[PDB]
């Protein structure tokens, strides 16, 4: 029996066998009062103690949110799919640690992504027992508001400020500041990570004044916030707003009353009326997201980015090889999982308007124009592979990039990686790579697992990259010092070297995807 007391009351954990050893898992805990009722839309109000021994024995509910249903009976999609209840009550987190208990262990904590209109921290691919046994850290995880229930924003309206789920996250930061002593760890030694939303979510926090004394360092897998998906301007998020009210009937004039309104509404009738705010949604629509609300966000954070102002620290920050293939079996014409997806010319230009919804015409043939010079004009993937590209390279690549950029110009230490290793275990077919989120894995070290089917080289690439954001977390330098390993070398604006991660060989390469992102980071923000 383990019992860790706490500033509101006792939680029990449970033992694990890890690799011939044991991790203390303290699974759901609560962390602020369920944000129910009137709590509704609300920033997560602070928990009353508690007196009895919280049994935090098993992940909590997940909160309530759009499941994907494009195939079912699949576990490429269905992985990702929520493994608890779907519930309001969800402000949870999850504690991994060491045993025997560590003295002063440096904390990890994850942020899933998620578009953030999805996601949970208690799926298998974010379990942090391997990471706990492995590196001796303490890895936790939390449940924050997605969708309109985490972002709806009417701003300057306490009812709705908009950027509740980002205060959620940061109420669970603030937890581990004021616990994570008392499990073994050092609230001075907090390295955020996260993938996707939750990669825009760790940046948003660089950004944020109220988030500056809750970390030491950030990761950020496969996202950013520049990245055009993450923030949703005030226009958008009000006119979202709007249009939400009228779906449900609760359109009013007193802005207080059509969030009453929407109080009394069911969790699902809010969640099947949040595709339609928008006119033309595509795959990768983020109908609610971050916004600036006056409060977690002061101003709007390309303007903050720019200027500097920031929390100076390391970041390490990296993306994937095929970041954009993941969305085009979602709507992309001539698209499958269940075929090498051959399209012509016209079934890519179809793309890019599913992709474009809103973009002029000239936008979308600048488009085809910059990624359809062909090093060979015969070659039939030519178009398939153009189109995942684009998505990626507009999405995630490229925002990225110009992230670490500007966060490196103002003197902190960056690492970026590039990772370029198709799972063995990947589920998806073959031409769409090394897939959006697919990294993670190797990063919670699943691959260590003899029994799961991971090959040696997978094995060894996973323990490299454990090592190597571990020592990150403790020590501000990515490297595995040991092995003879290939050095990764700072990212900077100049000569801008990244590492290659694969199960081949480890490389210094320089100016990731450069022409590519020349397009999009400056062309064609002015169409
Ligand atoms: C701001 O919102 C209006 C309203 O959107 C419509 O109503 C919602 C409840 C939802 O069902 C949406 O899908 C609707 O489109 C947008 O106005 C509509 O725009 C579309 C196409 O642009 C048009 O076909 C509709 O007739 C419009 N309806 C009205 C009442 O104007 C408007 O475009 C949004 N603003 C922006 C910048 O997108
Ligand atoms: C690849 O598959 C897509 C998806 O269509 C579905 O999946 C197939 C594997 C098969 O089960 C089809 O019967 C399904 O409809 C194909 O796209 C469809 O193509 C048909 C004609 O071929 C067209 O009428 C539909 O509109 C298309 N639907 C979509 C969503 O694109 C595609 O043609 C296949 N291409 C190759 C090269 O295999
Ligand atoms: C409910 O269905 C909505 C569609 N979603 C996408 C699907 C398809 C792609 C695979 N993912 C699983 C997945 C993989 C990796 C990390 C996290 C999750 C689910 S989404 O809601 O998850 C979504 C939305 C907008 C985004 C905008 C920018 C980047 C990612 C986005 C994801
Ligand atoms: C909390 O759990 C207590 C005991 O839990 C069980 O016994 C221990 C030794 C572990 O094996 C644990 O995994 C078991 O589930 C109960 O006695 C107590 O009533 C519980 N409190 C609740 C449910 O509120
Ligand atoms: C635990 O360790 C603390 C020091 O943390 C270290 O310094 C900060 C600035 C970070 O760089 C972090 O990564 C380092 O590991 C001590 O100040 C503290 O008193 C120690 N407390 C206990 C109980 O061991
Ligand atoms: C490093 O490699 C270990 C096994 O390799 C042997 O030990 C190291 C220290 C070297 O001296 C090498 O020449 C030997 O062959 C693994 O057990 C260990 O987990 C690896 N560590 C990392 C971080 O990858
Ligand atoms: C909006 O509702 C609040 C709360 O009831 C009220 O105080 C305010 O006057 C209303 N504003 C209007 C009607 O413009």
């Amino acid at each position: 029996d383990i019992i860790i007391a706490t500033k509101n009351g006792k939680v029990r954990g449970m033992q694990l066998t890890v690799f011939g050893g044991t991790v203390t898992a303290f699974l759901g805990i609560p962390y602020a009062q369920p944000p129910l009722g009137r709590l509704r839309f609300k920033k997560p109000q602070s928990l009353t103690k508690w007196s009895d021994i919280w049994n935090a024995t098993k992940y909590a509910n997940s909160c309530c949110q759009n499941i994907d249903q494009s195939f079912p009976g699949f576990h490429g999609s269905e992985m990702w799919n929520p493994n608890t209840d779907l519930s309001e009550d969800c402000l949870y987190l999850n504690v991994w640690i060491p045993a025997p208990k560590p003295k002063n262990a440096t904390v990890l904590i994850w942020i899933y992504g998620g578009g953030f209109q999805t996601g949970t921290s208690s799926l298998h691919v974010y379990d942090g027992k391997f990471l706990a046994r492995v590196e001796r850290v303490i890895v936790v995880s939390m449940n924050y508001r997605v969708g309109a229930l985490g972002f709806l924003a009417l701003p300057g309206n306490p009812e709705a400020p908009g950027n509740m789920g980002l205060f959620d996250q940061q109420l669970a930061l603030q937890w581990v500041q004021k616990n994570i002593a008392a499990f073994g760890g050092n609230p001075k030694s907090v390295t955020l990570f996260g993938e996707s939303a939750g990669a825009a979510s760790v940046s948003l926090h660089l950004l944020s004044p109220g988030s500056h004394s809750l970390f030491t360092r950030a990761i950020l897998q496969s996202g950013s916030f520049n990245a055009p998906w993450a923030v949703t301007s005030l226009y958008e998020a009000r006119n979202r707003t709007l249009n939400l009210a009228k779906l449900t009937g609760c359109s009013r004039e007193n802005e207080t009353e059509i969030i009453k309104c929407l109080r009394n509404k069911d969790p699902q009738e809010i969640l099947l009326n949040e595709a339609f705010v928008v006119p033309y949604g595509t795959p990768l629509s983020v109908n609610f997201g971050p916004t600036v609300d006056g409060d977690f966000l002061t101003d709007m954070p390309d303007i903050l980015l720019e200027l500097g102002q920031f929390k100076k620290t390391q970041i390490l920050v990296g993306v994937n090889k095929d970041e954009g293939t993941a969305f085009l079996v979602y709507g992309a014409p001539g698209f499958s999982k269940d075929n090498n997806s051959i399209i012509t010319r016209k079934e890519f230009q179809e793309g890019l308007k599913i992709f474009f919804p809103g973009v002029s015409e000239f936008g979308k043939e600048s488009i085809l124009f910059h990624y359809t010079d062909w090093v060979d004009d015969q070659r039939p993937e030519n178009y398939r592979e153009a189109l995942g590209d684009v998505v990626g390279d507009y999405n995630f690549i490229c925002p990225a990039l110009e992230f670490t950029k500007k966060f490196s110009e103002w003197g902190n230490n960056a690492f970026f990686y590039y990772f370029e290793h198709r799972s063995s275990k990947l589920p998806w077919p073959e031409w769409m790579g090394v897939m959006h989120g697919y990294e993670i894995e190797f990063v919670f070290g699943l691959p260590l697992e003899r029994r799961d089917q991971y090959t040696k080289a997978e094995e060894i690439l996973s323990r490299s990259i454990v090592k190597r954001w571990a020592n990150f977390a403790k020590y501000g330098n990515p490297q595995e010092t040991q092995n003879q390993s290939t050095s990764w070398p700072v990212f900077k604006s100049t000569e801008q070297k990244y590492l290659t991660l694969n199960t081949e060989s480890t490389r210094i390469m320089t100016k990731l995807r450069a022409q590519q992102c020349r397009f999009w980071t400056s062309f064609f923000p002015k169409v």
